[PDB]
């Protein structure tokens, strides 16, 4: 049972909630929430979750949005369990090998304790409460230990109770303490649970869950035997090919791990032997976070037009990177079984799915048994006016438009199609009195968000880039979005992409989008019509309720 404490639903949220709830209660497996930018999709998801009272998983297209959603849900359900199943492949380097330059890359060690802490807090809550909402990036869905063992291996709250501490994955280190380590300096225990930020001093209640998701198994001895059996078979494979270097590499690394496991029941990169620990057969789908949820959990795929394709391509992407480590003797073929799920395998592990997007993709449109939209924004803000302007004298027209807006405190976003164009336009604008910066495609997150942050803070007035479908670009001061080569083919000029880009001007009471082109492509035509449809519906709602837009 959840306890919603956020703002009451306004605009189209009430209608969206209900209908969405009605569809789910009627047993629809696939449902889509078609919600324009700024209509408050998080609150809608939250009320649906509250109404159904089932634990939920919300997947986002990237780590920035994932973190953002987690933070919002925590504020909306201050008394329930909101988890962020962050993944190590989000901020750190995984093991890898690039044939191109024969360079092998080790995964980062001694990572920030917050990573594993958040992950353990997630599995712990899922096995102790129903009022749980888990947010995660799609990439987070990867092989994980067997949930049965993780579950059946707990410690309820003497002296034998320090034989348990270890068969749960906890390690000794009286020196410095770490989450998932114990300190026994005499008659006094100090367990630091893998999911806590505050250790537990024991002298003279709670429930301790394992410190690892791949904790030791049944015939540990017998398991190391099966792994070594695969090792020599694979060594022979290389030997017969004359690839002595690969045979040597695989032998040394595998024997090192086997020895490590025989002396600590664990070893760095233990996940690679996942299948041996879960007893899964080769090729079979591994256990994942999904298996830790109750059978009736609800799934939300935020930005579904992006997240669905991500879920569809995860397996292939991972296979390519892993297959390389296998081909050159760094890992056993069995490491391939510690992988992401194929899309169909994912669908086999979920019951009901709610797709969320302002521009739902083909999968959601062909499969949803119900599409519920929310167009009216709680704020009453209108979708922008969209104009089509000639390419003749585009830059001069744009420049005067930008300077006019900067004069009165308004910002401009500009999208071009090539790097040369982005480079030249930016320098040209700067040389003509405009505070413009270039959002280079090589910029990573936070750095990309740092630049965007400066625009939000008003350090400059115009941001030029190729792909503007980035996070954090919904700024109230942006009143103009200019799209050069608006009629050219390509992903960034598709119907959906145009609609998404147009939305960057919907947080300003005077928002406008200028499409520079000498012809109207079908994508433009459709995007213009949809923006007009939304604007008209919201103007009608505002008229009826006596609301007049204002920027804020
Ligand atoms: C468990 C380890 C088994 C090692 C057995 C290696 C057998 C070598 O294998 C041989 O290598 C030659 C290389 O010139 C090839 O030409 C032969 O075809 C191949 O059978
Ligand atoms: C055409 C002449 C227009 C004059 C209006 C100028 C409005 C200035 O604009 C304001 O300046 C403040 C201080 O820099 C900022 O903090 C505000 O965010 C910004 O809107
Ligand atoms: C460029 C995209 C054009 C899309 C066509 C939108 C048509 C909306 O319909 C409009 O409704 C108005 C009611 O206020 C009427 O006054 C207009 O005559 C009518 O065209």
């Amino acid at each position: 049972t959840f306890r919603y404490r956020g703002p009451s639903p306004k605009g189209d949220q009430p209608k969206a909630i209900a209908g969405l709830v009605e569809a789910l209660r009627d047993g629809e497996r696939f449902v889509t929430l078609l919600g324009a930018t700024g209509t408050g999709k998080t609150v809608t998801m939250a009320k649906v979750i509250e109404a159904l009272g089932r634990p939920a998983l919300v997947l986002a297209p990237n780590k920035i949005l994932a973190a953002q959603l987690a933070a919002e849900f925590r504020e909306l359900f201050p008394e329930n369990a909101v988890e962020y199943f962050i993944s190590y492949y989000d901020y750190y380097q995984p093991e890898a090998y690039v044939p191109g330059k024969d360079l092998y890359i080790e995964k980062d060690a001694s990572i920030n304790p917050e990573i594993e802490r958040l992950r353990h807090s997630t599995t712990r809550s899922l096995l102790t409460r129903r009022d749980v909402i888990v947010v995660a990036s799609v990439s987070a869905i990867y092989g994980l230990g067997d949930p049965r063992e993780y579950r059946a291996r707990n410690l309820v709250v003497r002296e034998v109770l320090l034989e348990r501490l270890l068969e749960l994955g906890y390690q000794r280190n009286d020196i410095d303490l770490s989450p998932g380590r114990f300190r026994a300096k005499g008659e006094v225990l100090e367990i630091f649970p893998a999911y806590e930020t505050e250790p537990i001093r024991v002298e003279l209640g709670f429930v301790l869950f394992p410190a690892t998701h791949y904790l030791s198994p049944e015939g540990l001895e017998e398991i190391l035997k099966e792994i070594e059996k695969e090792l020599w078979e694979r060594v022979r494979y290389f030997e017969e090919r004359g690839e002595v270097l690969y045979a040597q590499r695989l032998k040394e690394r595998t024997l090192y791990d086997l020895e490590m496991l025989r002396v600590m029941g664990t070893c760095p990169g233990v996940e690679n032997y996942a299948r041996y620990f879960t007893g899964k057969a080769p090729g079979e789908p591994p256990y994942t976070l999904l298996d830790y949820f109750p059978e009736d959990f609800l799934v939300f795929l935020d930005e579904s037009h992006v997240t669905v394709p991500q879920l569809q391509g995860m397996y292939r992407g991972d296979y390519a990177r892993k297959k390389t480590l296998v081909d050159y003797g760094f890992r056993l073929p069995s490491a391939l079984d510690n992988r992401p799920l194929r899309f169909e395998e994912f669908l086999e592990r979920v019951s009901q799915v709610v797709f969320v997007s302002a521009t739902p993709g083909p999968f959601e449109l062909a499969h949803s048994g119900r599409v519920v939209e929310q167009i009216i924004r709680p704020t009453g803000l209108l979708d922008p006016l969209v104009r089509v302007k000639p390419t003749e004298n585009q830059i001069l027209d744009l420049m005067e438009g930008i300077r006019e807006r900067a004069a009165r405190g308004e910002r401009t976003l500009v999208t071009v199609l090539t790097v040369r164009m982005a480079e030249e336009l930016t320098s040209f604008l700067v040389e003509h009195g405009i505070r413009a910066r270039y959002l280079h495609h090589e910029l990573d997150a936070f750095k990309r968000q740092a630049l965007i942050r400066d625009l939000r803070l008003g350090h400059y007035d115009c941001l030029v880039g190729i792909n503007l479908l980035r996070e954090g670009l919904d700024i109230p001061e942006v009143s103009l979005v200019a799209i050069l080569d608006a009629d050219k083919e390509g992903f960034l000029r598709s119907e959906r992409s145009l609609i998404q880009t147009i939305g960057r001007a919907a947080r300003n009471a005077r928002g406008e989008v200028w499409l520079y082109a000498d012809r109207v492509s079908e994508a433009m035509q459709r995007a213009i019509e949809e923006t007009n449809r939304r604007r008209a519906l919201q103007e009608a709602y505002n008229l009826e309720h006596g609301i007049t837009p204002e920027t804020v």
